[PDB]
């Protein structure tokens, strides 16, 4: 089956046969579109899993039905009869690791899939272990400003008693504070983890910044805390070229966008602890960690600073804001030699990837809800690419928050 | 098989059983989702009438009552006799109420029960189509206080009698394709225009024409007829603080309304049934202006701003979209021709959303359309999931009627 998509502006028509090889469902039907629901292993079912990657893997570098391939299967087979689990070679994991991420749907910044550092760290096995692993991580994908992409690969689920986890949703994240009073100090998205970090013994600062301890588990212990060498931690103060009362807003965030509790799955192996991080876009700070109601919220102080007509939404005081705000972010970054990309040459960028897809693979899942930026979405060319989401493996994929699952040990 | 949805700004989960009605298919499928694609005999009809009929008995509490039953049944004697129905004038103003609360796509739907319906089912030429159309206009446009309003031609009987108006918006801008190559006017309408030429307009060959309607009663061929100039009001865009701005030259109608689809109640099939409301401002200031492909004035605006364009990290183009739009709202505003923000329209759909929800189980909506094209995030439907599915009564599209018509 083939199917179409057009691009609206230039009426650019591709044709997806890559979704062929989906396996795994998107929670749509017939009937019904869930398309901006943000949430819609005994060896018996892993052989045929690990068959499938590896016959990915091997078509790759071109050594399909080879010698080397069969006897790989042969191998991965007899591994798992035996152990019931199965070890990757370090190529099928640097190969997996890049792949998950060219098969992100919800991301953007895909066109740089090939270049993303791979840290093998399936020999750790302690808390202090994982701590060291993503202080090396932080410090060389940080680089002094000029970010480079990386993850870092924590020991597969075996069990599922003995998992390997960063507590932190991001490896580094502003603590926030709820008052007593019920106002938030900090990050609001932060408060409950930022109440489990305090729990655990963090002597909190109680800012409205302050980057928060890494919580982790190793081998399915209770998690331990640590703190990220400030020194390794790259802020930048958020200021405006024009307007120079902006700087005392005291607002600053952080260079380095580190997820760290997603799942990484190849070739039917679990990777519960694999924190990868990229670059800003500027969007993220500027529109969604700033200007959303539930995040730091500054619209009304920006807006109030700027003089703008307040009284009516009908004034755009909102949008008038949100767009000074975003040149602030941009600004800020690049005049301190961060690495930062804006919203019209990252979606501009996307489209040129999502078009070699579709030529050299066949296709390019995209999910357009996650991928049209959340300002000026039709002035960018992403709003008028149909896309066609679906799910192909290796893949990032959540998993539940581990307060919510972890049996303690106490 | 029951369904949640929630906001995630401020964490209100509703529960969704409406879909389990829906009767039409998405396009999507378990594999692959679809969301994003713009386009994705008599023995059918009288299922679809009964459908119909039933939900109508119940909205006026009379479900399984004698006059019920007894309306089925004279709906199916006529059927049997005839192969199709008329519907009484209750069910036709019902219908098509039904399928503007129905339609997933409109952010406007907190209006859905004010609507004024016309009928026109008794009209039989492309002169009587056009009086009907200038009633409409004026009536809708109601010297800028505007009221929503739709017009229903006859249905559809053997399909090679089809009314339709072969314009998509009743109000709308010819486009003209230059010997240089650009497009003067909107490049939208290049080849609806050469339609209208072809068929014996004389065109001014400006950029803001207002296009004429073209008009086919009963299958037959579409004839030309001018709006009156004096029922199409139309705004000149200025800005409350860039003087310079009204020196663009810029103007837009006051009066959207959509001529182009097709209105399904009970099986029948409406071809010609031009709706109208009002605007939301970025649909001109954003889309109309902005769009690329359309009057594209992004660079034209940022000159005369006196942005740095030399780079896109400036974010030049979005200053230029905020104040265009600024512009949009505040001329309409000045001249007392209703508008309404996107902040406002998305606030009332959430409130309209909550409504339905509590009173009617759910409300089908496609959030690819319904969040505004500029500021997504900080209005409130963007941090709220939705469901969409299709409901009937329906509005859907149908194919262009020049690819259709046989001359
Ligand atoms: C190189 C610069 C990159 C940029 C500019 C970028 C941009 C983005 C953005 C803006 C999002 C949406 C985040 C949100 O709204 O919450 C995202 C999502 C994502 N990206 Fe990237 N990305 C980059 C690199 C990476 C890398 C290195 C990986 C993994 C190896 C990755 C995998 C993902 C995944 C899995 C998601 C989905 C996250 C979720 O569902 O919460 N990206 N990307
Ligand atoms: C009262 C003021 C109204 C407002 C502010 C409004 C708002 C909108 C907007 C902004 C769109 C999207 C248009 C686009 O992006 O191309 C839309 C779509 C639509 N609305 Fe409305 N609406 C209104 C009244 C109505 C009425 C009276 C009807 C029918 C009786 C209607 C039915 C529709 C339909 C069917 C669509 C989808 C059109 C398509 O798919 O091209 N709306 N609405
Ligand atoms: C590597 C990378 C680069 C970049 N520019 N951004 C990211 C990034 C940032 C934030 C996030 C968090 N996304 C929200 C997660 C979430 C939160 C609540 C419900 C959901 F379904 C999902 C994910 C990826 C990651
Ligand atoms: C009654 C009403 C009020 C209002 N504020 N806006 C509208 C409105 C305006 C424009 C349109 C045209 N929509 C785009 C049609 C289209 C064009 C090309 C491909 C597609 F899938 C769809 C529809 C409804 C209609
Ligand atoms: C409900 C809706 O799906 C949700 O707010 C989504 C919309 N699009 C998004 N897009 C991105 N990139 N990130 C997000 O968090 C969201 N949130
Ligand atoms: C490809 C994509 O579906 C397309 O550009 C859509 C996006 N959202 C939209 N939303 C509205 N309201 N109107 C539109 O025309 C579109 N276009
Ligand atoms: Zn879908």
């Amino acid at each position: 089956r083939f199917l179409k998509v057009k691009n609206w502006e230039t009426d650019v028509v591709l044709t997806d046969t890559l979704h062929l090889k989906s396996t795994l469902e998107t929670g749509c039907t017939e009937h019904i579109c869930m398309g901006s629901i943000m949430l819609p292993r005994t060896k018996d079912q892993l052989f045929p899993l690990a068959k499938e990657f590896l016959d990915q893997y091997y078509s790759s570098i071109k050594r399909f039905g080879s010698k080397a391939h069969m006897d790989r299967l042969e191998e991965v087979n007899k591994e798992i009869e035996s152990t019931s689990t199965y070890q990757l070679k370090d190529t099928e994991l640097i190969y997996g690791a890049k792949h998950a991420w060219r098969n992100a749907s919800r991301c953007v910044g895909r066109i740089q899939w090939s270049k993303l550092q791979v840290f093998d760290a399936r020999d750790c096995t302690t808390a202090h272990g994982m701590f060291n692993y993503i202080c090396n991580h932080v410090k060389y994908a940080t680089n002094k400003g000029n970010l480079r992409s990386a993850i870092t690969i924590f020991p597969q689920r075996t069990d599922g008693k003995h998992d390997f986890r960063v507590w932190n949703s991001q490896l580094i994240r502003y603590a926030g504070y709820k008052q007593p009073d019920g106002s938030t100090l900090g990050d609001p998205a932060n408060v409950q983890f930022t109440e489990i970090c305090i729990q655990q013994g963090w002597k909190a600062p109680r800012g409205r910044f302050d980057v928060l301890p890494l919580l982790l588990q190793a081998n399915g212990n209770d998690p331990e805390l640590f703190q990220i060498p400030p020194e390794l931690v790259l802020e930048v103060p958020i200021r405006h070229p024009k307007f120079d009362w902006f700087k005392d807003l005291g607002l600053k965030w952080y260079g380095l966008p580190a997820v760290s509790n997603m799942l990484l799955e190849i070739g039917g192996l679990e990777f519960s602890a694999c924190p990868f991080s990229g670059w800003y876009m500027g969007t993220e700070i500027g529109v969604r960690d700033y200007c959303d109601n539930s995040r730091y919220n500054i619209l009304e102080e920006v807006a109030k600073k700027m003089d703008l007509d307040m009284r009516k939404t009908s004034s755009l005081w909102k949008d008038q804001a949100l767009v000074e705000i975003n040149i602030a972010v941009l600004y800020s970054f690049q005049s301190d030699k961060v690495t930062i990309v804006d919203h019209h040459s990252a979606t501009e960028s996307f489209i040129k990837h999502m078009e070699n897809e579709y030529r050299c693979r066949g296709g390019c899942p995209a999910d357009w809800v996650w991928i049209v930026p959340p300002m000026s979405g039709s002035i960018t060319p992403v709003f008028h690419q149909e896309m066609l989401n679906y799910r192909l493996t290796p893949s990032f994929e959540y998993q539940p928050d581990p307060w919510n699952t972890h049996v303690w040990k106490g």
